[PDB]
C-alpha cells in the first residue's frame, strides 16, 4: 500500500545519514561538534538565513546551536547561552532537529551531543 512503497527513492532526504555529536567538553567555544549535508533540490533555490531548526533537546543541556555554512552544509556549534559541565553529571542528549527547504521538502531527525571530560590546565586558581 506505501509501506512496501519505497517512499523514499522518490522524495528528497538529507546527504550524511543523521546524527552523532562529540567534543571534549565545554572546553573549546563555538567549536562545531558535527555537520549534515541535504541532497540538493530540483529547484535549488537559495534558503534565509538561520537554516531550520532545533525543535526539542534532553535536558538539563544548554550549548548548542545550528551553523549554515553554505548552500546544503551545516554544523552544530557548541557554547551557547551557557556551557557544559561534565561534573554535573549529563554526558549524553538527544535534539530533535527539523528540516525544511524552501519549496517545503520536510525531514525530522535526532542529533545525539557527547561531553568528554577535559583536564584542566596545570597552572591555575591555588
Ligand atoms: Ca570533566
Ligand atoms: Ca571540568
Ligand atoms: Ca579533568
Amino acid at each position: 500500500m506505501a509501506s512496501d512503497y519505497k517512499d523514499d527513492d522518490d522524495k528528497l532526504h538529507l546527504i550524511l545519514l543523521p546524527a552523532t555529536g562529540n567534543v571534549a567538553e565545554n572546553s573549546p567555544p563555538g567549536t562545531s561538534v558535527h555537520k549534515f549535508s541535504v541532497k540538493l533540490s530540483a529547484s535549488l533555490s537559495p534558503v534565509i538565513p538561520g537554516f531550520p531548526q532545533i525543535v526539542n533537546s534532553n535536558p538539563l543541556t544548554e550549548a548548542f546551536r545550528v551553523n549554515w555554512l553554505s548552500g546544503t552544509y551545516f554544523e552544530v556549534v557548541t557554547t551557547g547561552m551557557e556551557q557544559l559541565d561534565f561534573e554535573t553529571g549529563p554526558n549524553i542528549f538527544d535534539l530533535q532537529i527539523y528540516v525544511k527547504d524552501e519549496v517545503g521538502v520536510t525531514d525530522l531527525q535526532v542529533l545525539t551531543v557527547q561531553v568528554t571530560d577535559v583536564n584542566e590546565p596545570p597552572g591555575g586558581t591555588k
